[PDB]
């Protein structure tokens, strides 16, 4: 309708897009991880799959309006080609990431954008011992590829992941499931970098 | 041929695309499921791949036309990239969804569209007993991914999946399968949203009941 | 070449593109298949799959011209993409289809379009038998997914599919396909639809 | 630099793009293959996967220029979307060609082009006696899928596949290997098509 | 944010983009390896699948600006397909390169530009004695596919590979890994072509 166009047309056709963060207007993202399914776990090789979908939360001075001059809009939802959106990466990661999710985000008056893509992720993670009683641990490093922590640092609402959605009936069940801001500092890179930390504990159900 | 043409560019390029539904002005669509082959099952992943297609069908007050002003044209073809879709979306999928059709819809002059999508589609599903004589039941959740009840709605207009058209030498026989509306409340999000409930109840082709 | 650019630039550039087919103005593809190879069957999942090229033939008003005033062009190779296509499908396919050729057509100065993509598809069908002498029988539709027959109309030249280009150390020797046209109704749609039937019967080379 | 951007700009900004060969006006296309290794071979369906380079040349009169215009510039790499080229089409492939190399060609003043895309094939092939002292024989034709021999022609410049390339731990060693111009008939249509016909005779190592 | 906003709008939006190098303005590009893991090996096609990844850097003059004019920017993030960057390939892969990582680079005030894809990448070698302590060793040379040596040169930082984000629980141990410069003469083209060899030697953990 009318006044949504407005406002996605004074947004988007007015200015040049955002270039992204410096370091003189740093940006925090938020993640968070809803975990559904270990789905495979290949012993050969030492790779993991996971099906999860990741919360991600920033804001922008640039996305605020006034809701009244718009006819009362409080958020719309918009493609993610549209708007800048975080460099999240995977740090152990084997193949290209699969997107099972539309590439729409929500836009919120106040400036703050949330986009929650799904995603199957194969990365690197030694299953020996899966069948034991013990069970076995992994992690994966989740952060900027480009950006060090003077320009990006990130944070969780939570150290639990959301284990509300896991499929009842996997393979494997979850003992525990972590995610935890970390600074990291690369051979390549004399800057910190920022990640959150996914570490889960599984076995065999039974 | 000319009259066509001169629709087409009076709803497309005149004015801006359609910017999707709002809570002033929300949206429902009907859902139908063909199930044409259960193709596989993988009981080391627990995985199970269907092929189908999907009747999508929604109404827009901005693709009205008035059929007398364009050579009495009632209907058009048009590719699903001049138009807004529904992100409908499988909430246990397990592999990106296969298209196995073309992206073309048609628009009537009433503003309304369907578009029918064939599809296959990896999802989670746990195929244990499936080679007995009662089989295994299975069940995938599609709605949209970002818009809650208050924007997008949707229903059946019937909750019997149409089987008529199943692959008779399948390697799966569907004993029974249902498509039913549904309110989800997930712990992310505050909001209710709306899903149709495939389910389908399917076993190894023998045979008894 | 001047001319042939002169021409391109009057039939592509002058007009918007053809909307395809209308009840008011409906449109025959013929179409024939060219088998060269079943390449694989899985009697797990009653998949097989073939490699063809499909014979797609069309004519248009608004592609015509006259070769005097081009000087003496009768026909032109130009991208798919220049044109429209039809959207023929396969009814029983499991995966996208793979192309194996340009997407290049020809069109001639009557305005007729000659469009012939090599295709790799697997589609449903039991294999079970095909090691025996009487083999096994296969059967796929082709057919507009969208145009019932009040837009398209589908015919064949013939009924015998072409086998002169088979490869001859295939897996699978071919004792009999045709190709035949087809009307049907389905359920979502009050109006018949054109079809044509490839149906292939082969067994294991003796 | 600006000599080169203006040499770019004076060839593609200006004029329409070359809408390909035309009876009046001919294409010779010179095509040679590197072998690189034979990487797999599948019994059970009668697929052989190649990895080669393929080297394509040809010569278009609009693409010519004059050095001492354009500060002695001989030759430029440029986006191979940004020009033309042939339909070189493998008659016998089971899979679309996998591209190993980037998609950049190299003009030369005299309005030559040459193209070498690195590709990863597979195609019918019977692979039964392939662990034998004598081997086993494979062929497949390499010709645009669209123009006839009164549009393109083909021609190698010698009759020999280049091995030097070739990896020496491969599962296969090679026996021979030639590429050569033929022509071809088919049902569907009346005028001759050429092609180059790779024909390798290889064997398990 | 305004001066980034600028800075970016006055190096792609006002000039042309960079058409390459050329013989007049050769261009050196500085590569380094961060191998991360062997995942995985074939014994019966001669594959082996490395995940790594890849500093580029390299200079133009057309990329240079004076930050006291810009806010006092020394450097910015920037899309890969707003910048030229070079056409380094892997010689012997047998499937296209996978790209595990954002396509974006870094540019700095002084017109160099860093770029470091995380890929992954099948290649021929033969895995046979593995599982022995001797273990095996493999290589692949990576450089650019179309330039020579008189445009594109190469050159690394160090001879010895990091391998200190290798990961420690991979199937395959590490024995060495080295990267060096190396010139080719092929038996297509009369110019020297620059590569960097990736050599890493390597057994069953
Ligand atoms: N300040 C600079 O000039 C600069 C800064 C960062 C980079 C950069 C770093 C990286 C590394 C940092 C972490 C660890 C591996 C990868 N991600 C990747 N891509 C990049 F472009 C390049 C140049
Ligand atoms: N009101 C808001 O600001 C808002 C509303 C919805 C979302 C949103 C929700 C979701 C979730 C709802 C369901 C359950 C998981 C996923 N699909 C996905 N993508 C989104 F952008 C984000 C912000
Ligand atoms: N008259 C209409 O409003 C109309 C007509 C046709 C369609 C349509 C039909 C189909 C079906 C017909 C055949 C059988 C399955 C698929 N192909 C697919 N896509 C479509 F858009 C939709 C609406
Ligand atoms: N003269 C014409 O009107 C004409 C000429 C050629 C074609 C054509 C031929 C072909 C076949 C010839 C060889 C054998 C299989 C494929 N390549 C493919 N695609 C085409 F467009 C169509 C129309
Ligand atoms: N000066 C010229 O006319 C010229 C120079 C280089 C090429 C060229 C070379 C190559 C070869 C060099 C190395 C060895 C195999 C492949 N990579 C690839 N692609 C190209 F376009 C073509 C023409
Ligand atoms: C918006 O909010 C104002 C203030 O409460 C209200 O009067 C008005 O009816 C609302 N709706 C529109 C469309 O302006
Ligand atoms: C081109 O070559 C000539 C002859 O060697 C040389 O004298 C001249 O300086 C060159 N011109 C340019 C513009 O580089
Ligand atoms: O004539 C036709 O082609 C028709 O009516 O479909």
């Amino acid at each position: 309708q009318a006044n949504l166009m407005r406002l996605k047309s004074d947004l988007f056709n007015r200015s040049p897009m955002y270039p992204g963060p410096t370091k003189d207007d740093p940006l925090t993202v938020t993640l968070g991880f809803t975990l559904q399914d270990i789905v495979k776990v290949d012993s050969s090789t030492n790779e993991v799959d996971l099906v999860y979908y990741e919360q991600q939360r920033w804001k922008l001075n640039s996305l605020m309006w006034d809701p009244n001059e718009y006819g009362n809009i409080t958020d719309f939802r918009t493609s993610a080609a549209d708007i800048w959106t975080p460099d999240i990466t995977a740090y152990s990661s084997t193949r290209p990431v699969q997107v099972l999710s539309p590439q729409i985000a929500v836009v919120t008056h106040d400036g703050s954008v949330m986009f929650i893509p799904a995603q199957r992720l194969s990365f690197m993670c030694d299953p020996t011992g899966v069948d034991s009683e013990e069970g076995v641990t992994c992690a994966v490093k989740f952060g900027s590829w480009v950006y060090s922590g003077f320009e990006i640092d990130l944070k969780t609402d939570t150290d639990q992941v959301d284990l509300s959605s896991y499929y009842a009936s996997s393979k494997y069940e979850i003992l525990s499931a972590t995610q935890t801001r970390q600074v990291q500092h690369y051979s390549c890179c004399p800057e910190p970098y920022i990640d959150v930390n996914l570490v889960v504990k599984f076995r065999e159900r039974r």
